[PDB]
C-alpha cells in the first residue's frame, strides 16, 4: 500500500487513493507532454525570423534573451503570449489530473506560466503560479507591486508588427515611472514583481502546507527539470526528508539523484506523462 508487481500507472493511482493530502508540484514537462512544446516545429514555425537572426535552439532560451530593444522585445513576447496563452488549447493530460485531483485533498505549485489550468477549469485558489503568468505585465524597473494585463495590445502588437519590431507608440509604459512595461517574469538578478494576489496565493499554499506536516502526504512531481530546483524539487525533497511518513514520487526520465535523507521515501515513474496520466485515472476510477 503505502510504500515506494504493479505498472507504473497502478502503483500511482495505489499511491494516490492513499494518500491523505497531495502537494503536486508541476513543471514544464506536463505542458511538453501535451504537445506544448519549447523546441522542434512548434518553436520554429512559430519564430522563423527570430531564428535566422540569433540561432536560437528552443523557445525557453528565447523568451529569457535580452533583446535589441523594446520593440524587438514586444514583437518576439506578443506573438509568444499569444502561442502559449491567448490561444493555447487545452492539455489532455490537465483534464484528467483535475479528474483524479478532485477526489483529494490537494494543492499545486507550478513553475508554468502557461494558460493550461485556466482553459482545464481548474479553481484558481487551489493553485500558486510562483513564476508569474504570461498573460500578466510589470514594470520593467519594479517600481510599484502591481501587475497589468491588456490582451487587446497583445493582438494589436501581432497584428502591426514589422520586420521583427513593433511601433514605437504601441509599446505599454509604466503609469508611474514611465519604464517600459515587461512581462511578469522571475530574474535572478531582479527578482519578479510580486503583487497582493501573488501574495494570497503562495499565503494560501504555505497554509496548506502547515495543515499537512503530517501523515501520509504525497509530493507529486511532474515534469520538473533542472532549471529553477529551488522552488519545487529541493523544497519537496526537503518536506519529505522532515516527514517520515511522506513519499516523493517524481514524474521524470532523467534519473536526479536523490538524497540520502529520502531515498526509502523516493519513487521515480518514467513514462511519458500523458500516457501515465491517462493509464492512472483509467484505473484510479474504478
Ligand atoms: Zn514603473
Amino acid at each position: 500500500n503505502w510504500t515506494t508487481n504493479l505498472t507504473q500507472a497502478e502503483q500511482l493511482a495505489q499511491l494516490i487513493k492513499e494518500a491523505d493530502a497531495l502537494v503536486v508540484g508541476i513543471g514544464a514537462g506536463m505542458s511538453a507532454a501535451d504537445g506544448f512544446t519549447y523546441i522542434g516545429p512548434r518553436f520554429e514555425t512559430a519564430f522563423p525570423d527570430f531564428i535566422a537572426k540569433y540561432q536560437f535552439l528552443d523557445m525557453l532560451q528565447a523568451s529569457l534573451f535580452d533583446f535589441e530593444d523594446w520593440q524587438e522585445y514586444w514583437a518576439f513576447q506578443s506573438r509568444f503570449v499569444a502561442l502559449n496563452y491567448l490561444d493555447q488549447p487545452v492539455g489532455q493530460s490537465y483534464l484528467d489530473l483535475k479528474e483524479i485531483l478532485e477526489t483529494k485533498d490537494y494543492h499545486i505549485i507550478t513553475t508554468n506560466a502557461d494558460n493550461a489550468f485556466w482553459v482545464a477549469g481548474y479553481d484558481p485558489h487551489n493553485i500558486f503560479h510562483i513564476q508569474g503568468e504570461y498573460g500578466l505585465w510589470q514594470c520593467s524597473q519594479h517600481c510599484h507591486q502591481q501587475t497589468y494585463k491588456d490582451d487587446t495590445v497583445i493582438r494589436q502588437m501581432i497584428a502591426e508588427q514589422k520586420n521583427m519590431k513593433v511601433p514605437g507608440q504601441l509599446i505599454p509604459h509604466c503609469p508611474e515611472c514611465e519604464a517600459p512595461f515587461e512581462i511578469n517574469k522571475r530574474n535572478e538578478e531582479k527578482g519578479m514583481v510580486e503583487d497582493a494576489d501573488f501574495h494570497a496565493q503562495k499565503a494560501r499554499y504555505e497554509a496548506f502546507l502547515s495543515e499537512h506536516k503530517e501523515g501520509k502526504v504525497l509530493y507529486l512531481e511532474i515534469g520538473v527539470g533542472h532549471t529553477t530546483p529551488q522552488f519545487i524539487k529541493h523544497p519537496f525533497w526537503k518536506r519529505v526528508s522532515e516527514n517520515p511518513n511522506a513519499l516523493f514520487v517524481t514524474l521524470n526520465h532523467k534519473h536526479y539523484r536523490i538524497p540520502l535523507s529520502i531515498r526509502r521515501q523516493s519513487l521515480e515513474l518514467t513514462e511519458h506523462i500523458a500516457q501515465l496520466i491517462s493509464a492512472t485515472k483509467t484505473i484510479y476510477q474504478k
